[PDB]
């Protein structure tokens, strides 16, 4: 049984809702008591928290062709906090297995399910799966250049296709929690490779490295040996050019 071959998810305000076959029962519990400023113009303080992650039980699907590009809705971060989502439409919790949200309200995403059937999230509401098409990250690493949040391979490789030598992209996959993705352009030549999760939720592309934060992945990646055909140089841009910059002049001290 739970045969749908058909295409389903289209180009459309409200999309449609996946099945409920995996029910978690109750899920996991306190996450982080902070919400922030609904100002559209505002810019972060420091790092934005995806520590050891927590989006676990990883399943590689098959992805075929959905083929559209809306603009990623980023409001924007907090200051020191969690990957806080946001609700870009409404939905009614349909029983204690879904979460109820609505547009403008700001979500606690735990994890994903495997089959990248629903999202596992939590809010004032209470906790319970929501759609993954019905939300968008705001305090993610997202905001930034480097990170892209869940994408296609061809969403990607578009971006990255506006790159140049020594460019990347940082990003995790849509239809499964864990698995994550960089992207490098270098010569002209795109290619891609795997950042690995270990049980814990630690991050590492290479067997001679082990990140905590992915923050020290892309660190560690943008200056080391370490297995890469280039280090990460710089980015792939937002379809829109936003204006970042730093140079902080380095002042040697030894003792």
């Amino acid at each position: 049984m739970g045969q749908q071959p058909g295409k389903v998810l289209g180009d459309q305000r409200r999309p449609s809702l996946p099945a409920l076959h995996f029910i978690k029962g109750a899920g996991k519990r306190e996450s982080s008591r902070h919400g922030g400023p609904h100002c559209n113009v505002f810019v972060e303080h420091e790092a934005l928290q995806r520590p050891v992650a927590s989006d676990f039980e990883p399943q590689g699907l098959s992805e075929a062709a959905r083929w559209n590009s809306k603009e990623n809705l980023l409001a924007g971060p907090s200051e020191n906090d969690p990957n806080l989502f946001v609700a870009l439409y409404d939905f009614v919790a349909s029983g204690d297995n879904t979460l109820s949200i609505t547009k403008g309200e700001k979500l606690r995403v735990l994890g994903y399910n495997h089959n990248g059937e629903w999202a596992e999230a939590q809010t004032k509401n209470g906790q319970g799966w929501v759609p993954s098409n019905y939300i968008t990250p705001v305090n993610s690493l997202e905001k930034h250049s480097w990170y892209h949040g869940p994408v296609s391979r061809n969403a990607a490789e578009y971006l990255l296709s506006s790159g140049i030598n020594g460019s990347f992209l940082v990003r995790e996959s849509e239809s499964s929690p864990g698995q994550r993705s960089i992207s490098l352009r270098y010569e002209g030549r795109v290619y891609h490779y795997r950042i690995n999760t270990a049980s814990d939720g630690k991050l590492y592309v290479s067997s001679e490295s082990r990140f905590n934060t992915l923050a020290e992945l892309v660190h560690h990646h943008s200056t080391v040996a370490d297995g890469l055909i280039t280090t990460l140089h710089y980015p792939a841009p937002k379809r829109n050019k936003p204006t970042v910059y730093g140079v902080s002049p380095n002042y040697d001290k030894w003792e």
